[PDB]
This record gives structure tokens, sequence and C-alpha cells, in this order.
């Protein structure tokens, strides 16, 4: 039956076809205990959001970055049930998070609460929320203002994120705009935020078994053979970009996810220019849909085409 799964996953490659490679799983890894934080210093707050397996809260953490200082956080953890193979997968993605290190563009590892009780995983706050509700909510407020310059940084920060990943050989299976956040200082953070979320909460999801597919963002190699890389991930980042350079437009705007819809993506359809991209911008979209994944762009390429653009 379906499990939790972190989207962020690390690799690796044992040869230069895309679908040679596996995926690395800590399960076996031990867990380093530098990170373990009291859970009597956590004061929770709201939900921030709710799924299946488990749910991210708000909550005040006291003496977790600098001493006698609280400050706010966002904390990952399972619903009451506590089934022992969703905890080993909730373990496995606090092993992960603690080899990655930390980046400017990626939502942080803080600390973990792992002994005394039911796991939570701690996690810097992003005080603004997700990047698609939050371009949704400036679409009558855009030159609180927001300008086109803020969506070109958007767009280099999550490419700035994405070249992090890649160096330390990570994929994320779930790249989009509702998996970015927004803190302060107009700066982006990708993240995992499946474990917050549903069925219920998203249609952008096709069921098909055990999977849970976002068909609109996955790549044609993705969809068709189940193969996810680097490359892959620049597919996602074109549709991400569209969804930028729209204010938060669902991609594909109008067609249903269907039959129809796997023919359009194996045939070389592609999304028109939306109406807050200039034409290079809509250039660089248009390459990271290349069919044939060695003729799309790399993050350091975008990194630097974006570092110019600004
Ligand atoms: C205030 O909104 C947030 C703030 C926030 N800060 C951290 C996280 C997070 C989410 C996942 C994993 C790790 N961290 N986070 C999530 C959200 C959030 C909640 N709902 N939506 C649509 C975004
Ligand atoms: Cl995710
Ligand atoms: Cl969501
Ligand atoms: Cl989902």
């Amino acid at each position: 039956q379906f499990r939790y799964e972190s989207q962020l996953q690390m690799v690796q490659v044992t040869g230069s076809s895309d679908n040679e490679y596996f995926y690395v799983d800590f399960r076996e890894y031990e867990y380093d205990l530098k990170w373990e934080f009291p859970r009597e210093n956590l004061e929770f707050g709201k939900v921030l959001g709710s799924g299946a397996f488990g749910k991210v809260m708000n909550a005040t953490a006291y003496g977790i970055s600098k001493t006698g200082v609280s400050i706010q956080v966002a904390v990952k953890m399972l619903k009451e049930k506590a089934d022992s193979s969703e905890r080993e997968a909730l373990m496995s993605e606090l092993k992960m998070m603690t080899q990655l290190g930390s980046h400017e563009n990626i939502v942080n590892l803080l600390g973990a609460c792992t002994l005394s009780g039911p796991i939570y995983l701690i996690f810097e706050y992003c005080c603004y929320g997700d990047l698609l509700n939050y371009l949704r909510s400036k679409r009558e407020k855009f030159s609180n203002v927001l300008t086109f310059e803020d969506l070109l940084c958007f767009a280099y920060q999550v490419a700035k994120g994405m070249e992090f990943l890649e160096f330390k050989s990570c994929v994320h299976r779930d790249l989009a705009a509702r998996n970015v956040l927004v803190t302060h200082g107009k700066v982006v953070k990708i993240c995992d935020f499946g474990l917050a979320r549903d069925i219920m909460s998203d249609s952008n999801y096709v069921v098909r078994g055990n999977a849970r597919l976002p068909v609109k963002w996955m790549a044609p190699e993705s969809l068709f053979e189940g193969i996810y890389t680097i490359k892959s991930d620049v597919w996602s980042y074109g549709i991400l970009l569209w969804e930028i350079f729209s204010l938060g437009v669902n991609p594909y705007p109008g067609i249903p996810v269907d039959a129809n819809f796997y023919k359009l993506i194996q045939n070389g359809f592609k999304m028109d220019q939306p109406f807050y991209a200039t034409e290079e911008i809509y250039i660089i979209m248009q390459s990271c849909w290349a069919f044939d994944s060695r003729k799309r762009p790399s993050f350091p390429n975008l990194t630097s085409f974006l570092g110019c653009q600004l």
C-alpha cells in the first residue's frame, strides 16, 4: 500500500544513460545525535497543513538558534496512528537533510526530537507561505507592491537552490511553485511540503495505484518511463518559470489531465509565452521543455542567464 516518501531524494549515478541511477536510502545509516533538540522547548501554534500521514505545524522554539532567544519554526510530525513504517520514512528524511548542509534557497533543518516521544523534524519558518499563493495574492497589486525584477529574482533564487541540490546529488521529484516558500527580503526557499498535502487538497496530482503524480510538471521521461533525474527537474523548472511569469496560473490552462494530455506531451506541445515574461525568458522556458533531456540547459547555465538579466 501507499507510503510516505520525501520528494527530495538523494541519488547515485551508475552510468551515463538517464535511467542508470538508484535512490539512496538512509534507513541503515545512523542518525547524528548532535541534531537532537528538547521537545519541552517547543510551543505549538496553528496547523500550517495536514495530509493523510502527517502534518506541519507552526511553533515557537526556545534556544534553537541563539541562547535565550525564541524564534518561529515549522515542525513536521506524524498523525497519532504512528505506524512503524511511516516512522522510519521520516527518520530517513531527517538523516538525509542532516547530510545536505544548509543553503539560503532551501528550507533548512534546524533540529529534531526523536528519543522521548513522537518524532518531530524542525525547520526554518517562512512567514509568507508558498510561492503559488503569494503570486496569486498579488495579481491586483503588480507594477506589498510586486514588480518584474522581483519575479526575475524568484526565478534566479529557485535555480540557485536547484544548483545546490545538483551539486549535492539530489533531485526534487515535485518541483513546483506550491513547494517553494517565501520569507523576509523577497527570499525564496525550495522545500518538500508533501507530508502536509492530500488528494482532497489537490487535483494537480493524479492517483495511479501507489503513485501520486503531478502530471503537468513532469518531464516526458518521468511520465513515460518513471525516470527522475536532474534534467527532469530542468523541465519542471520551466513549468515553474511559466507559473512565475503568469502570476500563478495553472499550467496548460483549461486542458484537463487525461490520455489526450499524455499525447500532447509526446508530440511536442509546449505552452505559450505568459503575459509577464520577456521574449528572452520565454526562450529559456522553451529550451527547458526540450523533449530530449540532453538538449536542456543545466542549472549552472540558468544561474548565469538569470544572473545576467537582473
Ligand atoms: C506559512 O506557510 C508555511 C510556512 C512554512 N515554513 C516552513 C514550512 C515548511 C513546509 C514544509 C516543510 C518544511 N517547512 N512552511 C510551510 C508553510 C505552508 C503551509 N501551507 N502552505 C501552502 C505553505
Ligand atoms: Cl513535495
Ligand atoms: Cl498545497
Ligand atoms: Cl499529494
